[PDB]
């Protein structure tokens, strides 16, 4: 089992061809997160390759890979491996699952130890979505994934979490807003929805008062970016 074979196998979504992988790993004291099983420039793992080749929301190598990884006794679980190159830095299988708009796959990953606060901060994403799984799910308007991330019993995502810019999901939404009537309406429903859920999930937290590394709340950030409709909406929330 060299890397080439595994990635081929996994790309084709044929779990049956993983026969002997576990034995090979345990015999040699190796893990699927090892340099050897990782693409040398990017750190792209076999599980990432799997989620990149989803067929109709699924890929039948995914759970086998997770199980083999667990059974191999891996100290640094494959589920939370991150891309290492400049362009995709921090990108995890969970981010790819959300980009692919697959709730099925998000669940499978989270149920098996996905860290819901890993940051994708590479040069390609500066579109920028706030580097966090929840902020990506919100920015791409995925209601089913957003509520799963917030409510699941394994690893609930925090609405207060911030990225390397100090941005919450609320700042991220301000960032992706267009000034088109229909887009801003949808972004407003997401902004309000998250806050409505926050009144229940974090009853005491003033999420809209959290400010940036640039000292900007979502309101002030909205003003800075020229986002009139979002700005005026955030104000009427107060008043």
């Amino acid at each position: 089992f060299d890397r080439d074979r595994l990635f081929s196998v996994v790309s084709r979504g044929v779990p049956e061809e993983l026969t002997g992988l576990l034995e090979y790993l345990r015999w040699n004291s190796k893990y699927l997160t090892d340099s050897a099983y990782t693409e040398g420039s990017t750190g792209k793992t076999c599980l990432m390759k799997a989620v990149l080749n989803l067929q109709d929301g699924v890929n039948a190598c995914i759970m086998p890979l997770l199980q083999i990884d667990k059974d191999s006794g891996n100290p640094k679980p494959l589920v939370n491996a991150q891309c290492t190159d400049e362009f995709y830095q921090g990108h995890s299988a969970l981010h790819i699952a959300i980009e692919k708009r697959s709730l099925q796959c998000v669940k499978l990953l989270v149920e098996n130890g996905a860290d819901v606060h890993l940051r994708a901060c590479g040069r390609f994403f500066q579109f920028y979505f706030g580097e966090l799984p929840l902020s990506l799910a919100a920015c791409t308007k995925q209601w089913d994934v957003v509520t799963y991330l917030l409510e699941n019993p394994h690893q609930p995502a925090s609405l207060e979490a911030t990225d390397s810019l100090g941005n919450t999901v609320l700042h991220a939404l301000v960032m992706i807003a267009d000034n088109s009537p229909e887009n801003s309406a949808l972004v407003i429903h997401m902004y309000d929805g998250l806050l409505q859920m926050g009144a229940r999930l974090c009853p005491t937290v003033q999420l809209e008062e959290i400010s940036n590394h640039q000292g900007l709340t979502p309101l002030k950030l909205a003003a800075k970016e020229g986002k009139i409709e979002i700005f005026r909406h955030i104000l009427q929330r107060e008043f």
